[PDB]
């Protein structure tokens, strides 16, 4: 039949049907839709502004840019997560505020189904909404699949510490889209009343930061982390940041004189000039030649005083915020492969001892934070054993996983738990086909891992055995029954126990079974190592 | 005596008397009153805004800069279609949104005298106000005279086909000039219950858009389209626009990713890098070389969903809509020499044959938009004639004229007709001493050619013979006395039947009387041939 | 015990504390608070607007930088006026709209003391808030003083005589910290009802002009013009300024079409740009060859129509307005070094005789305004006494000291006085040991030479002999009584008389007393001689 076409605010959308096989009602795909007004010019470093309306027909047949990013970086992350067959090649630009919707929704007649607003990933530096499709989850499990973008890197968070440039425009885009579906998504047979936010790794720490901003407050009744929170280190700023903002503007060719003398600067300054100052930044390698306390690895989340009043210690710290259903989950080797090989890190010898694990570790300070005068202690606790060279680079990397994710994820969701909150867990443990060619075969969950279950990839992709196919089917209604009760379970698939006093967490993979206190000792460990 | 003084909504405006010969009344005469914030910046390719109120006496004595555009085109024009005696020299600038107004009421004394708004053409490239000189007419028919200028080319009718930059910014310039029209005459003797809109050419198609667009309305009562109106094809785009847009941002270095990245980049040019892009482009001048198809003859009148919401053949469909005295008019030889000599055409040998018409007439494709296929046709239908080389070069300049102003004017008035409005139509024949020395004194009713009637011209130059004299005093009576009840009757002047069924019209020139049915087995031809 | 921290509308303060000997209680010093929004990018040239409010504690313990300006120039009147031991050297930046605080008060509990704002001078070319320490004299008269910055040069005072660039930008911003005095002031202890601004030279005339001003109305209750007026021709300009603004125009490199035309340039160019600019024009220096008329002074306060309605002459003609006490006064040798070194006299020969003389008083037009007719006149009841070129020279220098400050200064006072509010006088006559070695020691009442005991040099610096220091306490104290009842009177302290009919003012020096008609003789004079 004829494309399809929603009436929104600011003006009729034109869309195109795409059925999924076993599917008769075709699901409807809307590419490039604004939610914002283009953030050029003067409106670079500043909270995003409602998007102008349209007169006509606004046909969204088309995907949007990525925001200004290393491209290279951009489309190597890309085509490591896309659930879809081929990757699909994106420009770049500043002009990037867009969102992308899957609706199974029948149009023609009033629906209200739950919504579900992914978040994407790539540590705030990279990534895109295009990567994700939302074809296969929208029709298996019958939801209004939303992906949408944000600014990322200098123009997305930039902070000179004050009013000048407070920062975190990236987080604003995101609380901005919520806005927006708010009031449209009815239009699309999506229910504003269920709204559910997910991201993965960056796109995780975004949902938790959002979790505890009053700025996102009831813009969204669920949440879901994956492998990443508000506590991951490395993606939020602490102290004070001005040093970043000096050292970013010396840079680009900007003086110092003052915070709105450098705002000003940076203002003037071309897309292709803020990407240069980007490049060499160097920000999503490790740095081994300088001091290891003197590595800038990203701009992350910082305490403007708007989104964030106070760190996420502080206000976790506190029960006095609106909850919702919130499910944090990691994966069983967070910092397998992926990670490692896209920060260039140094293990290639497939082997290591206890005097250059220290070493390294050290200047993975950026990353771990740990103080040299914790790195002995926390290198024997999970290197103190075999004295196989090669196993004990593997416990290294777990070592690394632990206090970027590990503990982190289940702090957090021992403190959504006690403000009484409904909050669950689960570690995924498996290995998709789908995996890279220069990935070990002995590695299993690494970073991303659960991304093809939870996007239908075996539904889109070729080559999937059965065993993969079930699995997807079964984390996709998992999710989808979140989204709908706040609650995994259902009929047909194992039980989740709620992450409660007991702390019960579900394993995901070839078996999924219940289990109980993850990480649990690892968490104690780092508690006490971590208060010097 | 001193200096006329009039209070305006922004501001005390300072003026000059000047005394035309024979006359004891004198004319108060402002030149470059601002009717507009100056759209520099930001406020490129957006709609005008409302003028800053000034302080104290402003000096409105001088001529203001004419709007950015080729400056030896511009000039050019000048001197072809002033009716003053020596040319004014004129200054560029993006700063052009200004008015002239001439008045012949006594402001010692409250005065509601006609007011006629004059829109200068050159195909919405080039032209300015300074260009006509409204004393004569204000003094022979005692009507305020306002002369006004509108952003053209690249500065005001750009477009991207969106939201991001819908275009007719030009238009839109007309509009806030006939605004301000309404809200300060008076001051200046005129009445606002009584302002009648003319242009000629592309002042003209602009009359033609005014009288069909609902903004428009009710900010005149009198309409009068001189050789130009909505139906000029040549002046309206149609289809996607994007690509017209892409192909200037490209011409003027900038990024084609987005809309708004393409306005940004714009934007941010300079006056003169836009200058260079437009004289790069060659607009108003024949392609002869590539595909006629592709060939940009300038930057016309698009539908922006704001001035026009829908096509002018749509448009005048309906008759639920405003509708006012109009009078549509068109010269004996529309393309008889001033447009060709402009746009460079490749008759210099004085005649022409079938072979190399039918060629010329796909060339010409920009203009006419004729099919390829019907080119065999249409030339036989014009050409087949005489043997007569010669006769076929100028029934070739009869074809183009038909079909960029005889056809759509007459289609353009039955409407208007049968809508159930007062119509009046006329041709004007006759051959003006101001003619230049480079045109055949064999040409007779050349494009512009009863500009100099209109303007009084015999009154403000010399050589002119007491018939042309005679000519131009009937010509400002009908003007004026349509100006004045709608209606160009008026005893001591030749009849002129009211463009009803029997589709009356005046012929205009040495010997003026009516007649019947103006190109009516023309438009027929056409309208048949146009159908397959 | 801990840092001052105060809550004001726009946010948290930090400040820091400083004892001065004599003192239990410590004053709270507060640097660089910012009083409006950065006049930056397309701020420039345009009224102030509000500061933008921050987050959390904003550390005010830095000085701010000052306005662009002649850095060389900048820093050398800084250490010829600064009353403090050492001389802090500043920054430039267009981001200089800050203001400075000393308070005296506990901030641990309320109190509410007078106000002093204080304007700094420079011929509104140069000077900076930070070279006038508070300390002393908030410390010693217990009032609240406060120092604050204006835009400078071009960025403050570009006129293009229209709507599209008033002018009298710096005059805005010092309205704009009264504004900001008025909403704060009681968190630093400060009476808002009781708020007195005083400035030496421009910024004499500065206080002189706001005294005028519709917009300063009820922004403060008392006034004191130290050697300056809105008299003092020099500093305000009249006619038509056009004139000047094209010729900034061409030097900065800019068009000059129209008024809108140049602003819109001017706001491109760079700071860097403008400077140089500045540098260009020689605006301190004097001219010696050429055309005096030709010449440039600088670019002084304007009748915008907004912050003056008209002349300071017209305006003080009316007694209709807010009458507020106000102190006018001067000192005994206003050109005896100072000025005339800043300028570059060539009078490096310490003698002049009646024909060389009557040469530089028509160079020094744009200092002295006056016809050339009439030079021969003046000069003559001046230096027409002695044939000693020694005293020729001494004579000439009280010319144009009478001409830009004794006249002007009694003249306002006077009209002051007629308009029915309270009026007082003064004349210092002390050489500060404080003063320059390069200056003559023959030299008692230099220009600026009250501002050592104005703002307690005595207890800043040292070597303050027991009478410098025991006249510094008596100028505080009576400039405090001033500021508390709009009465300089107090116990111990002489009789200083009102400005009545006697005409009564103070002579402060070694030996201060009172005495009648100031200048009574050269004001006859030079009323009598400009009457042509
Ligand atoms: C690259 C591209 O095709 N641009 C298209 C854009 C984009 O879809 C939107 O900017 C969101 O991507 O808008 C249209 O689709 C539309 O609204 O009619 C027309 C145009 O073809
Ligand atoms: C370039 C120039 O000379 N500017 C002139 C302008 C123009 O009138 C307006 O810009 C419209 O052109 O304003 C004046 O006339 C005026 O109001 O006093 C002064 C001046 O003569
Ligand atoms: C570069 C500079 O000196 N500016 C400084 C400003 C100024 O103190 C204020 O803006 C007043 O001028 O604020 C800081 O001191 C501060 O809040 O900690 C840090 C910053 O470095
Ligand atoms: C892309 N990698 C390169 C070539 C193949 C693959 C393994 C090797 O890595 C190592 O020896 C590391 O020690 C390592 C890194 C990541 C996972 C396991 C082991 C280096
Ligand atoms: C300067 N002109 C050149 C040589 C003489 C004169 C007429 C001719 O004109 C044309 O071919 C035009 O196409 C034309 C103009 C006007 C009337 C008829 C035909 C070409
Ligand atoms: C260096 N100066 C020389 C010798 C001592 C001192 C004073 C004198 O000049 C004057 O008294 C002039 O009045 C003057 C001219 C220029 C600058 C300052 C003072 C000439
Ligand atoms: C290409 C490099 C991609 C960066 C994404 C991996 C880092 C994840 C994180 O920091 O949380
Ligand atoms: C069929 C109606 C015919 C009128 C259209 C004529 C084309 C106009 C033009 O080429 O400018
Ligand atoms: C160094 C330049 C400083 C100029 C300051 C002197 C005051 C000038 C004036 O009052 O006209
Ligand atoms: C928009 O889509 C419609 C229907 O698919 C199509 O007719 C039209 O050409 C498209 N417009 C664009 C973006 O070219
Ligand atoms: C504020 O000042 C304190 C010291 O007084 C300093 O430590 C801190 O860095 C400043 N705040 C910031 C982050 O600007
Ligand atoms: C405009 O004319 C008036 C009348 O004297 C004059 O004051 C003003 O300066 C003139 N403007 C210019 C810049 O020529
Ligand atoms: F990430
Ligand atoms: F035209
Ligand atoms: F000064």
């Amino acid at each position: 039949s004829s494309p399809p076409v929603v009436d929104t605010v600011h003006g009729k959308v034109l869309g195109k049907f795409v059925s999924l096989e076993g599917f008769a009602q075709p699901v409807a795909i809307f590419l490039g839709i604004p939610f914002a007004k283009p953030p050029l010019g003067p409106l670079r470093f500043t909270p995003p502004q409602p998007a102008e309306p349209w007169s006509f027909v606004k046909n969204a047949t088309s995907y949007p840019p990525m925001c200004t990013q290393d491209p290279k970086a951009g489309q190597l992350l890309s085509e490591l997560f896309t659930n879809r067959k081929e990757n699909i090649p994106l420009k770049l630009s500043e002009d990037c505020l867009y969102l992308n919707i899957y609706t199974p929704a029948d149009l023609t007649k009033k629906n209200r189904l739950p919504v579900m607003v992914w978040i994407h990933g790539g540590g705030l530096m990279v990534g895109a909404a295009s990567t994700y499709d939302g074809l296969a989850l929208a029709a298996h499990e019958n939801v209004v699949v939303v992906t949408i973008q944000y600014r990322l890197g200098i123009w997305g968070f930039f902070s000179t510490g004050d009013e000048h440039s407070r920062g975190n425009w990236g987080h604003l885009d995101q609380v901005a889209a919520l806005r927006w579906v708010q009031d449209n998504i009815a239009s699309f047979g999506g229910n504003p009343g269920s709204v559910t936010i997910f991201g993965e790794s960056a796109g995780g720490e975004s949902v938790s930061v959002l979790v505890l901003s009053p700025l996102a407050k009831n813009l969204f009744h669920r949440a879901i982390s994956e492998s990443g929170v508000a506590l991951t280190s490395v993606l939020v700023k602490k102290g004070d940041v001005k040093p970043l903002a000096e050292q970013i503007a010396i840079t680009a060719g900007c003086k110092t004189t003052t915070s709105a003398v450098m705002v000003h600067c940076l203002r003037q300054k071309t897309e292709e000039e803020l990407l240069e100052t980007t490049l060499k930044m160097k920000f999503l390698s490790l740095d081994l030649q300088g001091d290891p306390r003197e590595s800038q690895p990203l701009l992350g989340t910082v305490i403007d005083g708007m989104l964030l009043l106070k760190t996420p210690e502080e206000l976790q710290a506190e029960r006095n915020f609106h909850t919702v259903p919130y499910m944090v989950g990691i994966n069983k080797q967070e910092f397998g492969w992926l990670i490692p090989m896209l920060m260039s890190y140094p293990l290639s010898e497939g082997q290591l001892d206890q005097k250059t694990a220290m070493s390294l570790l050290w200047k993975s300070y950026p990353l771990v934070c740990i103080a040299k005068e914790l790195i002995p202690e926390a290198t024997e606790k999970y290197l103190g054993g075999t004295d196989d060279t090669v196993k004990k680079k593997d416990l290294f990397l777990d070592l690394i996983a632990d206090v970027m994710f590990g503990v982190p994820s289940v702090i957090v969701a021992r403190n959504h738990r006690d403000a009484g909150a409904p909050t669950y867990m689960y570690e995924f443990q498996y290995r998709p086909s789908f995996s890279s060619d220069m990935k070990p075969k002995t590695v299993i969950g690494d970073h991303g891992d659960e991304l093809f279950s939870v996007f239908g990839a075996p539904f889109l992709k070729e080559g999937a055995s059965e065993e993969e196919i079930r699995l997807s089917k079964m984390v996709m209604k998992f999710w989808a029954n979140f989204a709908r009760n706040g609650n995994p379970n259902g009929e047909g698939l194992p039980h989740w126990p709620e992450y409660n006093q007991k702390e019960g967490y579900l394993q995901i993979g070839a078996n999924t079974q219940a289990a109980q206190k993850l990480k649990d000792k690892e968490v104690a460990f780092w508690t006490n190592l971590f208060a010097k």
